[PDB]
DNA sequence: GGGAAATTCCTC
DNA sequence: GAGGAATTTCCC
């Protein structure tokens, strides 16, 4: 309600669900 | 102060 | 309606 349009980015606190990373097995 | 990952807004 | 592109934040 405050602010029409959001800005683009990541919010505040966000954690990374699935890593990018190459996996072992 | 740089890099990486995630979310959002805009065009066709 | 759906997809592509751009910007922000956290950690070392």
């Amino acid at each position: 309600v405050p602010t029409p349009k959001r800005p683009r980015g990541r919010p505040k606190g966000s954690k990374n669900k699935g890593a990018a990373k190459t996996r072992k097995t």
